[PDB]
């Protein structure tokens, strides 16, 4: 009965039947987004309406549309006719992957360009890389694909091992045209494998690691109803799935004795992107989005019991829908479970007498997403002392290139002949805001170093600082790991016992933002990635950081957009938007197969409780 | 027959003995520190010598001594009268925690003030707190406390929750006179308890938690010999234990097939200091080296199973020398095991159709600490793939105030007139370098951003630079979170199969180091927390950053003083210093007992390996 339960595959089934029945789900019509949509602000009316929002693409070259559907009452809402030159493409279509490298099988300057390399066609495979807006104008409004090509040299091989450089095609993929074939000298395709799985590079397997057996005799400690509301350790939320951003976490509220205290609406990774550094005109237009343009939830892994998720795993199986309205099930999607976390808080008094120990503890929920060559693993974790905190971990395969004689600046040597371009890894997270309700304000909280002098003669003093964020126009931030500076979200309306308003503390890991220069076309289009913090005043609308349509969008849509409404937002309903990411100069050890990295956030309560929420955790 | 092995027993009686016989260990003699001296370079002779060195301080006035002894000849090496007026006193004695409080019970003017105050000077504890030197011309050469007191309601009552404000006083523990009582006005003694076990203040404890069973049914897959070096695939290394600095790191290796390649000679936490910044006279003397006055490796807990370390332990039992030179044990003081740890490296092929999934794991090396209301867990962990990591695991109780009337720039209210003064914790990793040998270097590695233009036509191309540090003098060294700045320590005269330079990448958390004003007293003595990093030629004698006798030393010993020698360190022994700590503003949720909080720093390799290490890693 809840409305922020997932999508069932009979709901997804009335989709395709009220699109079908209205006549806007034609044979030459391909299904690229469908998603539920969240209650809007006053929900508290009971009166249930499932509505879904749709991208219907045309591969006859018609106009795509924008689709919203009332599942409940089986009606079309609005259905709205896209100009994609003016408000971009829609996002890649799974069905896209493999019409690059077959039309590029039949063109002859393409089939030239690897005949001068003695490269058989039958084992070239090539991404489908998302184009960005360059300086190409006979694009503009076209869906175009770009591909960068590797050799398989049997069908187990690992491609990335072998990348043809000097060599990029661009693909129309509506009207089925190679556009242009870029060919700017031979490259040695490099002959070294890749092949983690064989026994030629692992060596003979470890014998020595003992088995370490993780068990819940009496069960979990949480509770799921409903599907997919989760109790544990006095949270509650609901775990949603989106097909564009995954796992999304819903009404993280906690149980503070007699109330439940809201904390965040609304948590998602909104968006994120790989920018590459490398100046070759075969690369210096790749910068892949993969939730806004390939979709990250599409792509979850079924994760395996005792491999992917190691303990008493409960699972989630989300449905979403394909490029024909029908359903089907990610079986094991997604992984929830908790975990035994060390330290809690111990103390031994020289002067009561007293030893004190007490064990934290996490619950775990996650999902893992191939895009290619990257597989991704994103974590949300809440802690027993009222932390929440996200991790994604980074592994999968590096793209690589050739490495050119006498080196370069912006590509590393992982292997004979093989490089990898520098690039980086950045991440939006969207918190919707609702610290004890909806009236939210936040402050930038900066160390301050005191000088030596009357008032503080011995030199010791030191303070801090709080400055509150109150229009958009002044809610666009920059991290300073120097001066220790965090954020927090309070609600000046609701105080604790000792009258200060409560409070969460963001803390980022202040790695460096977008590198590129400010001019640049993925500076525009990846606005959101140059600055830490963005707040903004909370609109229906307003999901993503870089807009609706990410795919061959020209800039400027979303944050930038957004913010220029200079809106209220001390005291208001608010967005907090953080970016945060990992800047890859790759090493020797991230090949064949990249061991995972990680980078994420959290939030700790400031004067939330009035006392450490912990102090009823009893002795194991 | 290592050299390395932890001090016994027998070894410990040999020592009081020699001593005893050399005329040494009188009855005024207390032993402030006892330590086994590590083998000098070139230890390739299998020549055993055990070395001691003691810190020997005379309860009667007369001069400490400094003491150097061989167990396995038994002779005294040599013998040195110290002058603590130069060279700094010696380390606080467990023996004189309670002798403050016992001198200021028969003082007039400290029984006039609690007199006043209406407080019964038998439930008055004083806290015996390091001197520092500040303006007191007599405290020259004197072995000074200073006293804090707090009110005991009764015997198992949190002392912490009762400060009493407002009143200091200063103690020649040597001599038993009470040289200064200060009274700067009456603050009320905060009322409320602070007595988390109390059923008043928990509440009813939870009854959710459900039980999480970690075990290893074929054991643990380390192996352990001659007592403390431990083997754990493919590391190897040997477990020190010592007064002073607590768990050491000796000879972390790692075997690279037919090899074992040195990595770390020698890893520690060689001080740690809680600089407090509340201008108050109360106060502003008040920052105590954990580690160089009060010697964190004596306060070490015995751990309990299933409480402070769960799983399959394996313990170790170090042994220390009393104020007479008796051995005693801290019986299971050091806890030893492997850990899950989620995904090692995943990819799912698109191509290839291969599905690969390899799952992480750590060792852990740890113990736990109490030095008065301060608890704190150090932490080192072994990874698969080569990643080696500290982490320090803040706890305890607050140190407290009263709150003023009319609010603090400086001190953060927990409860009804209770307050907490804003401190710093800052940790010394001293990392004795021996990346595939002792010829070492360190470059500082800055993200470098590139103006678009001519050969970067579209902006986005980024690079990075290298700075080898060539002289000590040009080695001290800032962090810099915004150009993603990182130090790299290589070998160049060994280079991996692409015939680059091996070497291990410094990640640092980039947190504020030493707030106070650098004309301060604690800048001087705490020279080494002023910078992030410090790089100087080894020497046998250049043991801590803060130099031999911490207490009551006037400043600029240790780590200015070394690198003012300006010694080559461009493919040289050398030793890394990192500085990191914890700013702490006190929250509500950080009362009555703080859940724990954490900071560290971590190495990964950077070219030390000609691929991923973890190849192979079976299939669990
Ligand atoms: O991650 C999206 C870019 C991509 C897509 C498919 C293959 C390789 C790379
Ligand atoms: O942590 C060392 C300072 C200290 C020592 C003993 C009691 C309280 C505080
Ligand atoms: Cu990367
Ligand atoms: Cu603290
Ligand atoms: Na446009
Ligand atoms: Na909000
Ligand atoms: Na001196
Ligand atoms: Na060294």
């Amino acid at each position: 009965a809840s409305p922020f339960r997932l999508a069932s595959a009979g709901e997804i089934s009335e989709v395709q039947g009220i699109l079908r029945t209205a006549g806007l789900l034609g044979p030459e019509k391909r299904i690229a987004y469908l998603g539920v949509l969240d209650p809007a602000r006053g929900a508290g009316s009971e009166a249930e309406d499932r509505r879904f929002r749709v991208f219907i693409h045309d591969v006859s070259g018609a106009r795509p549309q924008e689709v919203t559907v009332s599942v409940t009452n089986g009606t079309v809402i609005s259905a709205v006719e896209l100009d994609t030159a003016a408000t971009g493409e829609l996002p890649v279509l799974e069905e896209e992957f493999e019409v690059v490298e077959q039309l590029l099988a039949t063109d002859e300057r393409w089939l030239k360009a690897l005949a001068a390399r003695n490269l058989d066609v039958s084992k070239v495979r090539v991404a489908p890389l998302s184009a960005g807006v360059f300086e190409y104008a006979e694009e503009r409004g076209r869906r175009i694909l770009r591909g960068l090509a590797f050799v398989q040299d049997f069908p187990e091989d690992s491609a990335w091992a072998h990348p043809v450089d000097g060599l990029v095609a661009y693909v129309d993929v509506v009207s089925k045209e190679v556009t242009r074939v870029i060919d700017t000298g031979v490259f040695p395709v490099p002959a070294e494998h890749g092949n983690y799985t064989d026994p030629e590079l692992t060596g003979p397997l470890r014998t020595t690691q003992k088995p370490i057996s993780i068990t819940q005799p009496e069960g979990p400690s949480f509770t799921v109803t409903g599907g997919n509301h989760i109790e544990w350790e006095k949270w509650s939320l609901d775990v949603g799935f989106d097909v564009r951003e995954g796992v999304v976490l819903h009404n993280i509220a906690f149980r503070d004795g007699d109330r439940l205290r809201p904390i965040i609406n609304r948590a998602s990774i909104a968006e994120m992107v790989v920018p590459y550094g490398d100046p070759s005109p075969i690369r210096s237009w790749q910068n892949y989005f993969d939730t806004g343009e390939y979709l990250v939830g599409q792509y979850a892994n079924s994760l395996e019991l005792g491999c992917d998720c190691l303990g008493d795993i409960t699972y989630l199986s989300p449905v979403i829908s394909d490029a024909f309205g029908n359903p089907r099930e990610i079986r094991n999607g997604i992984c929830m479970h908790e975990e035994d976390w060390g330290i809690l808080a111990k103390h031994s008094d020289l002067w009561s007498g007293i030893n004190y120990t007490r064990r934290n503890r996490r619950m775990v929920i996650s999902f893992f997403t191939t895009i290619g060559n990257y597989d991704y693993g994103f974590y949300w974790y809440l802690y027993l002392d009222g932390t929440i905190e996200f991790e994604a971990k980074a592994t999968g395969v590096v793209f690589t290139s050739a490495f050119p004689e006498g080196g370069s600046d912006n590509i590393s040597q992982l292997a004979p002949g093989l490089g990898a371009p520098f690039h980086q890894h950045i991440f939006s997270a969207r918190l919707d805001m609702a610290i004890d309700g909806f009236t939210n304000r936040v402050e930038e909280e900066d160390v301050v170093r005191q000088t030596m002098g009357p008032g503080n003669e011995r030199g010791n003093a030191f303070s801090r600082k709080r400055t509150v964020l109150t229009r958009e126009s002044e809610a666009v931030r920059e991290a300073d790991a120097r001066t220790g500076r965090t954020w927090i979200i309070s609600n000046p309306e609701s105080k604790n016992r000792l009258n200060e308003p409560v409070g969460y503390k963001l803390h980022a890991h202040n790695q460096p933002t977008l590198l590129a220069d400010p001019g640049s076309s993925i500076a525009r289009r990846a606005a959101f990635a140059t600055k830490d913090l963005w707040v903004t005043r909370y609109a229906d609308d307003e999901r993503y950081p870089t807009g609706d349509f990410v795919n061959q969008h020209s800039g400027g849509a979303g944050l930038p957009s957004y913010i220029a409404q200079d809106r209220d937002i001390d005291g208001q309903d608010i967005v907090v938007w953080h970016t945060f990411g990992l800047t890859h100069f790759p090493r020797v050890e991230d090949w064949p197969i990249m061991p995972v990295d990680t980078v994420g956030f959290k939030l700790r309560p400031e004067g939330f409780f009035d006392r450490s929420p912990v102090l009823d955790v009893p002795a194991n």
